[PDB]
């Protein structure tokens, strides 16, 4: 109920939302059917439009007008945005040369530069170049401010997940808005685009910027605008709020445009019909900037121009139907479109089986335009699993396609030519970032970054302490002239032991053998030296990783590699080695095929054993430092130490062997050497975070050897590839992966072929940030470089994406 008989007189676009049954006058009242009777008349005036003409200059104030051109309008804060241009001989903001904003130039009583966030739905990254002739205001902000060539959204690349990620710094799995449509089985309630359930607060986790601001005494403009409030009025309302007295005036504002998404869905991302919506957004930007210029705020306010996601060409004829794969198509509920989420139609159906649904959707047609995954097997870079609202069964749909249950869903609902939601590394999904103002840099290009990082920066721009989030605070310091956040490296929690030779061969009863019984003072001191770390500078280039949790581990040195060996997990947490451009690849000699050797520095009790692998008919083993890259015959024996062995499914050893035998050398040749750090990951509860021992669900049969869910590698080299990886004087270049450790290669439809036809494609799909590995391992990398810590944080958030330009 709403008693709509109250009045909006003197309350238009009030900042504090009044509670039912009282009638509302705020920018959302329309969306709740709660505005007072007179809200349109008083608060949504339209008379005479949005622009001053010559003939209105100096007019007698008429309060019916949408905006004013009378002499008192600047003091009332309600001139039309072009008033000064038309009536006072001023130039439009866009026509002014750009001049560096070295310090905030604010009117008296402004405590801090305000922040205005201007968000554009569906604004694909390539619009900045392809539309540049029709967006002069936006192009000025872009070239005069700080810009990225694109900004990576979160998955799924849908509207509400991305806008709420922008607001919170959180992955959708953590904030809870995991799609535009959701079912929460605990609530037993459904969230949709249409309707009232979406306003209930329980969907929305984390702490969005407007709450963070409010808790720390920074006032926030209401961020949300009912769809029928036209853009011109939104801008006028922001500018009016900016003329409030100091104690009432917000410090942070938001404007949201439904365009160009709205037209993009209808016409495709580059339809001829898209030029006008881009023009109209630019004109809105021009209004805001002219309006700030009038208020003398144009060299005071920080403006962010940001998109939620891009737009791809998609038509109804490019739809895959589940009825063409599943027999039981009426026993499921599909969340459809540019991703798929599947669950049982009825919780009372005990004949529901995810495994048979997955098998029926796996590599069934030669051109199949989607791939099924149990959510835990999705690429970890998507961070799309740890929420009860994300269904176990997921379909990653190819760009340009849709998935639907049955053909009738597509015509009893062609219409549309554009859509989004695909994998967040897809080029068409990338979106935009521009920062302009005193706090941002002047005429600065920055590398692409993820939208999860922006919450921290928005907090920095307002002097707020961010709530805990998925950004890496400091990784975007290079966007800012001032207000940088100066983080320190986390403290190492566990120090390593440095064991020497402590055990005789015969103390081990591991069931292993090796043909290594073959015998020199010249080289005897040399091998001693190598076991004490004489080559450690070559193989550990960026310092040892810091262990950020309480555990027992040993540093083990070798000629060709160094490791941090966990006495709790019975395997290395990390293994570090450098392969130069000139390194040679060799075979595993015939006599050493099954060689595994006790490590006389590590007790039998803290060692794996070969017997467990012999008896576990499913599980085999591999090595972290590859025997193929041994520097000499003698050094190769180090690679068969029991302390370098890790459990691997035979199916996964095909992937791993190819990586180690072929790809490491290829990367070293291409990048002028590489440093590799590899290791295991345990994430059985798929939360993105290092498992403790008591979370491990699988061991090598009959043993306490835990089975990794994933294996990682971090591959680092010199950005200036004229310098070799191991003598690099400047910035670094990195690529990394987190490969799922799976007992089959069902994910790779061409896995019956030679590894050269499918392994690298798998690896590319599972590309990762160093930061993703940090979360999953509790390790902290790049502790000892010559580079600034903020640059290193930037490096750690880098994602090598493998898309063309
Ligand atoms: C990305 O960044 C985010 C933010 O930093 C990271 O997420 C955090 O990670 C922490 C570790 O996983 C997690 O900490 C736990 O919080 C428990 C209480 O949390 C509530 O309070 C906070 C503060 O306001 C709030 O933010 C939480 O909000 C969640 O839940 C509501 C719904 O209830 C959602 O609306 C909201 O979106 C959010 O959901 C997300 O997180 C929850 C987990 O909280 C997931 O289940 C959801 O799927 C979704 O992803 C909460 O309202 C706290 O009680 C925990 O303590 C347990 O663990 C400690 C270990 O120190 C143990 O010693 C204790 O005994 C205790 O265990 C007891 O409870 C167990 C669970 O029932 C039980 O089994 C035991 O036997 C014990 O009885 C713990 O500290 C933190 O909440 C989230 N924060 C957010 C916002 O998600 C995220 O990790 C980052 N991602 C990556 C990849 O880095
Ligand atoms: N879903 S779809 O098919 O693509 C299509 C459906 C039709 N769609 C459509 O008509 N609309 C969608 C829509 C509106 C109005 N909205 C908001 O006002 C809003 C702005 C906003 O800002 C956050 C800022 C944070 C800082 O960083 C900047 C952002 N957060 C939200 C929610 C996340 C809380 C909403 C969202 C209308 C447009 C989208
Ligand atoms: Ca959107
Ligand atoms: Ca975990
Ligand atoms: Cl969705
Ligand atoms: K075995
Ligand atoms: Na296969
Ligand atoms: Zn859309």
């Amino acid at each position: 109920w709403t008693a709509t008989s109250g009045s909006c007189k003197g309350r238009c676009f009030e900042l504090q939302e009044v509670g039912p049954p009282d009638c509302r006058c705020d920018n959302l009242c329309k969306s709740y059917s709660s505005c007072c009777h007179d809200f349109d008349e008083l608060c949504l005036k339209t008379a005479r439009g949005w622009e001053c003409t010559k003939d209105r200059c100096g007019e007698v104030r008429n309060e019916e007008n949408a905006c004013h051109c009378s002499e008192d309008c600047l003091s009332r804060g309600d001139c039309c945005t072009n008033y000064q241009v038309v009536c006072k001989g001023e130039s439009h903001w866009v026509d002014d040369d750009c001049e560096e904003i070295k310090v905030p130039e604010c009117p008296a009583g402004f405590v801090r530069p305000p922040l205005i966030i201007f968000s554009v739905d569906g604004f694909r990254a390539s619009y900045m170049k392809k539309g540049s002739k029709v967006m002069p205001n936006i192009e000025k902000l872009r070239s005069c401010g700080t810009h990225a060539p694109y900004m990576r959204p979160v998955y799924p690349t849908k509207t509400f997940p991305n806008l709420y990620t922008l607001a919170t710094g959180l992955y959708p799995e953590s904030h809870g808005i995991v799609g535009n449509s959701m079912y929460d089985p605990v609530f037993d309630a459904s969230f949709h685009l249409r309707g009232r359930e979406k306003f209930n607060h329980r969907w929305w986790g984390g702490q969005p910027l407007w709450i963070t601001a409010t808790k720390q005494g920074v006032r926030a403009g209401t961020f949300f605008w009912s769809v029928s409030i036209p853009h011109e009025r939104r801008i006028l309302t922001i500018l009016q709020w900016l003329s409030l007295p100091d104690n009432e005036r917000p410090s942070v504002y938001a404007f949201y445009s439904e365009q160009p998404d709205f037209s993009g869905h209808k016409y495709g991302p580059f339809g001829p019909e898209m030029t006008n919506p881009l023009r109209e957004i630019d004109k809105t930007v021009g209004q805001l900037m002219d309006g700030l210029k009038q208020l003398r705020l144009h060299r005071c306010v920080n403006v962010i121009f940001v998109g939620d996601h891009g737009m791809e060409d998609v038509t109804c004829d490019r739809t895959e139907f589940l009825s063409n794969y599943l027999t039981n198509v009426d026993d499921i509920t599909l969340v459809p479109g540019t991703l798929g989420r599947i669950r049982a139609k009825s919780i009372n159906n005990s004949k529901y089986d995810p495994k048979t649904i997955i098998a029926a959707l796996t590599c069934k047609k030669p051109d199949q335009h989607f791939k099924p995954y149990m959510k835990q097997h999705l690429p970890k870079r998507l961070h799309y699993a740890n929420n009860r609202r994300i269904e176990d069964i997921h379909l990653l749909v190819d760009r340009r396609w849709h998935v639907a249950r049955k053909p009738l869903d597509v015509y009893k609902k062609c219409f549309f030519q554009g859509d989004h939601g695909f994998d967040n590394k897809v080029n068409s999904m990338q979106t935009v970032f521009v920062g302009y103002g005193p706090t941002f840099k002047y005429r600065t290009k920055v590398p692409p970054f993820e939208n999860i990082e922006l919450y921290n920066v928005m907090c920095d721009l307002l002097g707020l302490k961010p709530a805990p989030n998925n950004g890496t605070h400091g990784s975007l310091n290079h966007l800012l002239r001032t207000n940088t956040f100066r983080p320190t490296m986390p403290d190492e929690v566990s120090r390593p032991n440095y064991p020497g030779i402590m055990y005789l061969q015969s103390e081990f009863d591991l069931g292993c053998t090796c043909d290594d019984k073959v015998e020199n003072k010249l080289e005897e001191l040399n091998k001693r030296l190598h076991t004490k770390g004489s080559t450690k500078e070559r193989h550990l280039l960026y310092g040892r990783p810091a262990v950020l949790y309480r555990t027992s581990y040993d540093i083990l040195y070798h000629t060709d590699f160094e490791s941090g060996y966990s006495e709790i997990f019975l395997m290395p947490l990390w293994t570090s080695y450098t392969i130069s451009k000139q390194a040679e690849v060799s075979s595993i000699p015939e006599h050493l095929t099954n060689c595994v050797r006790p490590d006389v520095r590590v007790s039998p009790g803290f060692s794996q054993n070969c017997l467990a692998y012999k008896n576990d008919k499913q599980m085999s083993y591999g090595f972290l430092f590859p025997p193929y890259l041994s520097s000499s015959p003698e050094a190769k024996y180090d690679a068969f130490l029991v302390t370098n062995m890790v459990p691997m499914y035979p199916a996964f050893k095909r992937v791993w062997a190819y990586f180690q035998r072929v790809l490491v050398k290829k990367y070293a040749s291409e990048r002028n050497g590489v440093n590799v750090i590899s290791g295991p990951i345990f994430d059985y509860n798929y939360d993105g975070l290092r498992d403790t021992e008591d979370e491990i669900k699988q061991y090598v049969e009959g043993s306490s050897i835990p089975v990794p869910t994933h294996y990682y590698s971090i591959i680092t080299s010199c950005l200036d590839f004229t310098q070799p990886a191991d003598k690099c004087d400047g910035p670094l270049s990195v690529s990394s992966f987190i490969l799922p450790h799976r007992p089959d290669n069902d994910e790779s439809c061409n896995s019956s072929e030679d590894e050269s036809k499918w392994v690298e494609e798998l690896m590319k799909m599972h590309t990762a940030r160093v930061r993703d590995i940090e979360h999953l391992t509790g390790l902290d990398f790049y502790r000892k470089t010559s580079r600034s810590y903020s640059e290193i944080l930037t490096l750690k958030t880098y994602l090598h994406t493998y898309e063309s330009e």
